[PDB]
DNA sequence: CGAGGTACCTCA
DNA sequence: TGAGGTACCTCG
């Protein structure tokens, strides 16, 4: 029933995996599903296209990315098992560990997607969803 | 019935004649009476404070400056008796060239400030009044 | 110039 | 965050 806003591009590469971490500067004793929600801020095109770049690099020439990434929605959700420190992050995820340099790193795993992704306004940090929209993404998850 | 518009506070001071030269980056043959219209542009009242010091420094403790300085309208008139280049204009006026560092330098004299002032908007450097416009100016001027 | 779309900034 | 006022930018 807990939300965290993201902007996108990176809301969306989360959901589908290819992002794995998200740097906050603060701290969550939160663990286990963790939705996100897309902000209204709208990426540029060149936004899109640089950072797809970067992580077919990072991750392999045939990486799939969403066809779109779209603003102000819940768009799925992650299994957060683990906030760690920068630390911490350096010495757990060696390889990975250049993707934050956050002093705090959401370590994200068990991506969904869901396929009707439904408007919503954002709070800063976690923020709890309404019942509502809640039921309705569970059923989305299918 | 040639006009060049001007930034408040600057516009006022010039039909009052606490300004006495104009600046620009371009030259004009024009002679005799050139009306002044304020730009659209308000200023702040930190930078007529800011410069009603200035003058105040450069003309008198008790200059008279106006209550107000009125955007998008036609203020008066001065008679261009020069356009100097900032060579001319350090040569001939050597007490107030430090007022001016511009390329070319509008000298005035017997500013006239309309009692009442009438929206207008303006064009680039320096352009024609339309016809009515001038004959209520010219009958503001009695 | 004047106009207005866009980017930036602040929020009992 | 999302909202909106303000400042900045460009213009057959």
């Amino acid at each position: 029933s807990w939300c965290l806003s993201v902007h996108q591009p990176w809301a969306s590469l989360l959901v589908r995996g290819i992002k794995r971490v998200e740097g906050r500067s603060w701290y969550t004793p939160h663990r286990g599903r963790l939705w996100i929600a897309a902000t209204a801020k709208k990426p540029s095109p060149q936004e899109v296209s640089e950072l797809q770049a970067t992580y077919r690099l990072l991750r392999g020439k045939d990486v799939e990315f969403p066809n779109d990434y779209p603003s102000g929605c819940l768009l799925g959700c992650v299994d957060l098992i683990d906030c760690l420190s920068q630390k911490q992050f350096k010495e757990q995820f060696p390889d990975i560990s250049q993707e934050s340099d956050s002093p705090f790193v959401f370590i994200c795993k068990n991506p969904q997607e869901m396929v009707v992704k439904f408007p919503i306004k954002g709070n800063p940090k976690i923020w709890k969803l309404d019942s509502k929209i809640h039921q309705g993404a569970k059923k989305g998850l299918m």
